[PDB]
């Protein structure tokens, strides 16, 4: 009823297995039961499924005991039933497309879906198409396991998809995912189609060479309201990637090796500290149809990008004439005409839907530049000060924000020096005088509006 | 219905005031409602009240729209009414008590209750008792706002308080305080009584010699589950007090010049690369009666403590004998006996009610030591590389993490060097060596066991 | 009524027989009768029956009461009505099947059944297919007799079968069989579904040219919970065999000059303290499709075999390229292929129905290796003592058993040494110094896990 | 409902304590429940009751699970609410009667009554007057346990008491017990009161200084039908006592520093081929009031006996002037005048009451001499064969074993030689020759008659 050991490592319905200790559990709905999964002959330690698990549907604790022990994983793998090679493995909602850069909720290896107040502790999600699917689903608890080689959905899917498509705002609630290492899947881990309060903290986000289509270490889709603090990002097209969700706090992650480390669009999203290099981009800040959509960035350590590191399964930066650096607007996607890369596992997209961004003021058909077309400052030196101009919308608030690298050829942002408010007269211009607060060698600048959208790096000012 | 303009600085029922304006709201239960105060006359800009405004009860944004033009803000004072002289000027709910260190809901400048999506942007909130009281309400919004000289309560209180004193835990919830400064209040920021999924990032907790009784920054007291990121601490007896909230994550903040930096207790709350410095007591975690609470710390940058800062209104360190340092266990606190410093104001605690912490293995009507007395590894220097010894449970997992600093003669943990796993054998010991990543001067470490429970720091190991 | 005089060994309805005897106290079940059956005439004394005797149905004593003063037995002989030569004379439930390796409970001399508390004292049941039937018939008593020439069944077969086949465990319980000669019967004894917590102790079974099919002293078929104690085991194909039989206490035996002298299998079968010396193979572990039973030996002394005993009538070993030795696993029987002898009178087994053992570990339709696999661990001389390494699942207990043997060039184990308890660390290893209790020729080892299984002998180190 | 993880020691009603797991089985009588044991802190492992566990009334498991790890036991220990010192802790059922050779049923430590199918794996039963209470009660599992300084009713008691003290047959029977170590138990284990088809093997019972009183190894007292195979025993007043128990099969066992190895009554009980050395009586035959008792010794090697070993708690040998040797008829106990040493604690037998050995044949008011008085055989030298005489009833059936000492002054059984049968004439005398089968330095002989009564061995003749 309550406490259920899995001491044998058999795909069946006897006493004993991951299996029934599930359906055991599921037929008491209203009990929280602790589901202990034992070390059983010799490491490494896995349940070979031989067909999809039941979905959970109570309030469990699935606990791989060993990593209490010694700290090693039991895996649950799926690739006895889940046969393929690499993408091809997992088909989407529409069978011929395939992947992990389409819409999927197939083929996962556990089912959280209409239920809450599940944990799941010291196991490795092997080999599925969808790790864990966390669907309609609140209150749960992911840590201290491994989730690798999950080639469709993603590693972890939190998606609030009602059944029919839409998103939905109440269902996909304060789930936490804490000190887990995400190995080599395709879409490391969704917040997807409202889910939203959740935090996402203190994980490792990897992809290497084996990954068959490295996408994004996370992707927020339509995902909203959501924590993404602490994490460490590797290697992907895109280390994080928001399409269109809204109002997220990503904290005090590093992002290096992808192709960008921040690829944004999204009303109300903040990168706040984060530390982002080695990256052919660091932060990109797409057009999107919301002309009103502000991203906002603060404090953060964007340095040494430019890498030669063109990897695009559904994001990333491959064309060949693209401006690098810092901060950089206007960049494609998937969406977006000019992209360069693979737009998902046997998708084609009709170039008359492709979107384009606009380059002239009054043009139609286009998107906006993001960020309401905010320019960057203007930094000159000025008898031992810098002096900073500000050029935006009349009678209004900027923050501007310095930052100094100690290489003075470089025109990143290598560490925060602080900042000021401005306010704007009535042509729009602000000056102001600022000491650095060190002696070092470039400084550069950005602004952010009163609206919270923030502005690319002025060049960088040389001192002596 | 919509959109209400506040142009008179009045306080009176009539168009134009603020009190009119959340009175009209007030009757669209249902419409979501912009208050937009403007400038009014010369800066400073405030609206002096003269009684209590009416409780909010539509889901409004009450906007100060000056910040939106040169960031200044349009306070809400209360010194016209809420008269007294420090926390003397603020009752608590028994009348004879008084001050921010006892239970008291009263005097509030802004009430959040029974009511949700609020947001508060360019205000600041001057002179109340509390400043802003959140109770049994959620996704509500304050940010670009001030909050100051707050005496009573705390300047933001989030509470699920039932009314009768009892928390709840779905109440109080989802809400966001970002871009705040909180100056000279008593207590900066409360989460108590069961508010839950809360998310306290990148706002400036500071109090000066202003400051009648400098009690925490933030306290969570019966708070849980919610997030602390990016946030500093300046001046107060304890930066962040937690007493007996469970399974909070506070990560990447700043705690200085406080008597204490982190005063901890409460199953399930993890520190997360905090900057800890120029505190007498860096993380101190206090003696509970729940003896299976486990607090956990994780690649903390804790140094230059010690410091002779003894302020003690309801935490912080006074005990003149007290063990000082980085991490520090059995530390008093109000309900502790040894305790030096205000219990609040206008209270007497009975000698009979306080806590004493177990010195003696048997010893009996105390609190165990807490983190289940885990004891600190043991660091010698063994062939050019650095050898650790773990003392714990036998058969266990336990994660030693490495800390260097730059001064031999430092104790502390000043910069995080990276970490290993081990498992101990059937006496409860393991080994290893370690090679230091840099050429370093002192080395410290320390343990968590497999239930999140961390060490203190060994003894410093100098490398010569 | 309650004691009936035999003095008559013709066989009639008429007062004095036999037969008349047992007629009579049929006719008062409620009666506890003693039947005394008298000298007559001159030995040797037999009763020549010329039909099957009735069924056993009060709890009877027949006592032989010859043997009370001289020690002869007064035998009970079917030759009469029994014909046929060898075990030809006994067909099976099957007509076409014949013998004593077939499902059979004909021709008995006999019958013990749906009645309880029967004693049998003083009698040689000579020449029947089964001596004595004990068929859902507990408590009952067979002591100091002769049980001899039975072809068929068994000299004594103790069976639960409900009629149909099947088993039952609670119908064929709580007997005794003590000091007998079983000579010449095809299986001398056995106990075979359900039937349980007997005791069979102190009896000489032994097999001689004479005998047609020489098959198993003992067999234990779905036999469960009995005692099996300080018997001998001479000459016949195994000594004592176990097919699928749960839990049997095995000790203090002697079996020599069998093929075999233990062929085991089944769940919870202890070996404890046995002579098994003379045969081909000591101990024989089938593989069985019960992949969870664990056979134990302990204190076993096993020598002097590898013997060419190749005699394998529904066992022993036949196979010309077998690994010989005191313990050996995989050794196939009637139910294997490879194996080598009759699979019983007048059955053929299908090709497609015999079994294989696993030889790689995930190889499909095969009987896993025995115990669990379970390696022999590794002597090594180290400065004048024994050193033994253990190589198996990790954190668990082992025992590991030492034997000496005083031929150097000796293999097996002569004479138990002593025994430790060792604990394998993460990778399943322990290790363990061990110093001769006396000084000895050659050393041997085994190990049994935490769940009863032990494995074969180590390699002999030879101490020099 | 099936498994309850026990991971706390102390002793409340609360989750994860031994009692809950107990109260949780108890309350499903119907399922079969494993409670599981973990090792909590430092071994040694310990839970300390502060009151009597609730009877086991399910049937469970109790499983100290680190046995399986490292073969340490986890202890329930009663020494916090049994207070006393040694024996006097413990009330008989009259409680001015105390320790363990009174009736007594009184404060166990698990209780396993109306109840049947439960199994104590991986503990130590340590502290309490009967560790553990088997009272009608059957099919019962024991082993891999520890039964420790239980100074009450014995380490292990199977009684069929019926609660007014009369025996039962049906159950407390077809219990194992299997290797445990019973330590400083005052009775190690209890076969009483109508306990019946148990088996006892491969058990170590052992007294030290510490035990407060010694007494019996094993005590069957009306016990009947048992098999008690392959146990060691040392150091108690009698190794093995029976007290008018009847028909147990006594086997194999090795008895060794008692004051008397086997001190024996009841009509029907077997000593086969056990090892009894370095007691001061080797096997004693009291006199009794049965007097058709017939108590059979066959195959025994009894030597090295005659030690001067003093130690009475309710059995063994004080009488100075006893006569010593391998087999002695007539050996005082508690119930016979003339005997010397405790009648148990807080005892007096009236003189009136104690029971006397008829010395002469036609006495009144007394035991018959046991074994129906049965002659051991004259042994002499004739032409190199040995000529023996036996001197018994006529007309009947004996059973000469003759045994060889290779000390040529020892007149007791050092090893076994072999056993003829010879029966008498009309006078009670057989004569017959018998080559010894080695060249060997004195030789002893006894007789069985046809009851089954063995005799006394024969004075020693000596080879030259
Ligand atoms: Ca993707
Ligand atoms: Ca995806
Ligand atoms: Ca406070
Ligand atoms: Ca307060
Ligand atoms: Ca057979
Ligand atoms: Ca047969
Ligand atoms: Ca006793
Ligand atoms: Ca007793």
């Amino acid at each position: 009823a309550q406490t259920y050991v899995v001491d044998r490592y058999q795909d069946d319905s006897n006493k004993g297995s991951l299996r029934w200790a599930i359906e055991q559990a599921n037929a008491n709905p209203g009990e929280a039961s602790d589901i202990l999964i034992q070390a059983v002959g010799k490491a490494p330690y896995a349940i070979k499924l031989n067909s999809a698990l039941p979905e959970i549907k109570a309030p469990v604790k699935i606990i791989g005991t060993q990593w209490d022990k010694t700290g090693e994983y039991i895996a649950i793998d799926g690739s006895n039933y889940i046969k393929g090679e690499g993408a091809k493995a997992c088909p989407g909602a529409n069978p011929e497309q395939y992947g992990t850069n389409v819409r999927t909720m197939t083929l996962p290896g556990l089912v959280l879906r209409d239920v809450n107040n599940v944990t799941l502790k010291g196991l490795d999600i092997h080999r599925f198409c969808i790790g864990v699917l966390i669907n309609r689903s609140s209150n749960n608890l992911i840590q201290h396991n491994r989730i690798s080689n999950n080639y469709g959905g993603a590693g972890v899917m939190l998606t609030g998809d009602d059944g029919q498509g839409n998103p939905t705002a109440t269902t996909t609630n304060n789930n936490k995912v804490l000190d887990n290492i995400f190995q080599d899947n395709g879409d490391g881990l969704e917040l997807t189609r409202g889910a939203a309060f959740n935090l996402i903290a203190n994980n490792h986000f990897v992809s290497t060479k084996a990954n068959p289509e490295p996408s994004q270490g996370i992707e927020i889709l339509w995902g909203n309201d959501n924590a993404v603090v602490g994490n460490k990002f590797e290697n992907y097209s895109d280390g994080l990637q928001i399409n269109w969700g809204k109002r997220n706090y990503i904290a005090y992650n590093e992002m290096t090796n992808n192709s960008i480390g921040f690829n944004m669009t999204g009303d109300g999203n903040i990168l706040d500290s984060n530390k982002v290099h080695g990256n052919r981009i660091g932060v990109a800040i797409r057009s999107e149809k919301d002309a009103n959509a502000k991203i906002t960035l603060t404090k953060n350590l964007i340095w040494d990008n430019g890498k030669d590191i063109k990897r695009c399964e559904a994001g990333g930066s491959c064309v060949p004439d693209q401006r690098l650096g810092a901060i950089v607007f206007a960049v494609p996607a998937l969406e977006h005409a000019g992209f360069v890369g693979s737009r998902g596992g046997g998708v084609i997209v009709d170039p008359s839907k492709q979107q384009k961004t606009c380059t002239q003021p009054n043009e139609q058909g286009c998107n906006a530049q993001p960020n309401q077309g905010i320019k960057a400052p203007k930094l000159t030196a000025n008898k031992g000060l810098v002096a900073v101009e500000v050029n935006g919308l009349p009678n209004q608030r900027y923050q501007v924000e310095f930052f100094s690298n100690q290489n003075a050829a470089s025109k990143e942002a290598e560490q925060y020096l602080g900042a000021i408010t401005v306010a704007t007269d009535a042509q729009g211009i602000a000056k102001a005088n600022w000491k650095p607060s060190v002696k070092v060698a470039s400084i550069t600048a950005n602004i952010t509006d009163r609206f919270g959208a923030t502005s690319e790096l002025s060049s960088a000012l040389q001192t002596k």
